[PDB]
């Protein structure tokens, strides 16, 4: 995976994640120069990890003078954007029990930020003919006890990838949406007691490969579609899911021998 | 279509729509009592119509009072509701032109009102283990140029419909979503001058019947839904788009000739 | 659920098994004449449950000059034919370890044979203006171990109704399919020793609705869509499956508390 | 995209078309020795330009003999096999006039010959530990005015794609397939009189992107695939059609304003 993005700019919501940190490597291997927007304020470290080549610029996605200022921050510093990765989510769900404050809450911070976000950089995407990558995930596709927001958050933006493309082509630009599984997480590393041997296999039953993904592993795909190879790839779902999403509720395991 | 509700109380919310009002005379000709949420007026001459089966409420379903006040009302006049038909929304819709705050009311309306007026009504629907049905859209699973929030909240919709059917099961409610075409409407007659051949000479190229749906065949399929016949249906989305869904950009007409 | 089809003539493949016979018996109740193609030899038995209202003609619908025979047949007995129900299916799947004569024989059956029945009805299809019901399942938009030649047919199966369904509306003809879950069975009654309760119980892991469904419950789908109350729906796939198909390889029970 | 695949052998079934060769150079350019197999005679002048790193090997697949003929020509030549690329199909196709024979020939060639070129390679891929890529279309999630053998095939392929992936997972064999839309082919070149500009202004009406893609864009998702970099990524669908499967009928042209 040797992709060449020399002197291109690109943008990277929600890039204190495990996900995001390993999008912003892959990028900067490639030669991109990366700007981190998050609420997060663990996203400056891992900008100062890669010194000038990477810039941190802390964000609340919700406020439109927020993405104003940080546009006008990364032309003063880095220039003109070629890509932007919407990764940017917030995991207040508590299915039923959430009220309709939390409902709008979660709306605006996972969905309707992406098209602010977006908005702000279009006219810079439209004169570098750039590409998008949106996140969805397995939750877009299925139902998860207890989980609302997310799910649906999720599956909205699934359907917002397929507009911004059709909208979007006209200009030259690309919209695509990444549908990863279980990958490693800050939380489940905390929640495991850093144990990943032991959170692979409580995940094995949920994905044919057998283990979480790793965050590197959904970063390929990330790159490859905002790379130029990429190039008739648009308003497309690229699962990395280690095949969680072609199971059902009986997993890999028989389920006809339970009936003698 | 014979069914039997005799006795039984349904909530139609954005009753006075073509759509609303045919699955309204469906249920009353089921033999139930309805009724009809709306922030529109009309709605007041079909429940009048009816007389004492059908009961009109102007509603504004965003302000958690006027659902309050709403089913209060239900409980005076017709009493413990068994069905709930969410079928209101909004076309505020102007795709990428839109701005953060129409987004954030379209999906106040479209998406997250259902999730407030189902929560109203969830110890009615608990104790009569009874049905909801939520409205999709051939919408929710393509794009269309120049419209983003209704589609989009259209999908958000088709996973609500799975989050609940899954956390409501164990009440023993079943929750499902129809997914309509191109069907008459208030709308469509305006533009049209009140001609139905002609508008219909425009929708067959997008649906194999070759004509707009009826508002009652729409109805047909919610009153199914609703019905004990459908007692094992659960987290469905149900087609009655003519055709429309299975077709891609070539429509129903061959293109590979258009090459030479 | 109280359709009328007075007078109307139905052929149902593949009637032998409980979900054919509840078709059978849902067509009978409607007022149809049904003509039994199967097989299997205890279609005779349920033929003669209703005396003259059904017709069992032992038919291998792989042979064309069978299906010739039972069409004239049932021109001599009962008369054109309105609806079709193709429900026939074999069972032969031993996944990777099939052979390739295993393979052409179970497409063959499963969905060869539809087009040809359907074919040899064509003309009363045409002239009746009916509906044809095609049978996927759970398996068609799934993935199970070990078995690959029904998945795979019936996922072909969902196509085929789709292509069906645009070729046939021109002359009127609608083409629906359904899709079933975990359905009580001759299998697994036999398997479980009769008991119902306890196959149930291994069913709810796989069903938002906690059983295995009955025929009956499957039938009403099938009549529904028959009926000219499904008069604007063509080409879809209507679950029956109890929430099935909503789930993934996490059930209906919560995942992430296993990782602590 | 210079993914490094020094000393793998691959297998690149119907390699003698245009997305063939761009397959087989993509594999070559990374490293990859190629093995073709086709039944066309065109194979044999595209290894030839490649030296001693591409082989051509004429086999029809429908004969058990001829695969393991092509297994031991590969074994003598290259070695053990680690990438399989199905890409072998048939354009036998006339939608309702097909015949039995013409169904179970398309599919034995488009479907049925995949599983048996996968068993006879299934010892090298096991040891290997490499991936499978299948190819389905635009075709397997659309209905095609005329084309049934195709699209259902196709559609099958789907499904194989996701029962291949859950089975083989356990031997850490990846399973994936490859949807494109309208490609440029040899096909449409006859017809077009070798016009691109001519045909990409057709296809424009059905690719957001508004041309044919090019064999080159489908390789490159190919590559992506059987890399390593696509570790987390089984049983998966991967679309390269330019925008194709994100529209319905109303193609990217506004519909409303018909009505009017």
């Amino acid at each position: 995976m040797n992709i060449d993005l020399k002197g291109k700019v690109a943008v990277v919501s929600g890039g204190a994640t495990l996900i995001g940190k390993a999008v912003v490597q892959a990028l900067v291997s490639a030669g991109a120069h990366v700007a981190i927007l998050d609420i997060d304020a663990k996203g400056k470290a891992i900008a100062e990890s890669f010194n000038h080549d990477v810039m941190f610029i802390q964000t609340d996605l919700t406020s439109d003078a927020a993405i104003q200022q940080a546009v006008a921050d990364i032309h003063q510093h880095l220039g003109e954007v070629s890509y932007l990765v919407n990764l940017a989510c917030t995991y207040l769900d508590d299915g039923f029990k959430s009220s309709r404050q939390d409902w709008l809450q979660a709306l605006d911070i996972n969905l309707v930020s992406t098209v602010e976000l977006s908005r702000a950089l279009y006219n810079d995407l439209k004169k570098q003919q750039g590409s998008i990558v949106n996140f969805t995930s397995i939750s877009a596709k299925v139902a998860q006890t207890g989980r609302w927001l997310y799910p649906v958050s999720k599956a909205a933006i699934r359907q917002l990838t397929q507009s911004m493309a059709m909208d979007f082509a006209a200009d030259g630009i690309r919209v695509n949406s990444v549908s990863p599984g279980w990958t490693w997480s800050r939380v489940i590393a905390e929640v495991s007691g850093n144990n990943r041997e032991k959170a692979d296999s409580v995940a094995a039953d949920y994905h044919l490969l057998g283990r979480l993904g790793h965050p590197e592993e959904v970063a390929n795909v990330v790159l490859f579609l905002l790379s130029s190879a990429a190039s008739f790839v648009t308003g497309a779902d690229y699962a990395v899911d280690g095949g969680y999403s072609v199971m059902g509720p009986e997993g890999l395991q028989p389920a006809i021998p339970r009936l003698a």
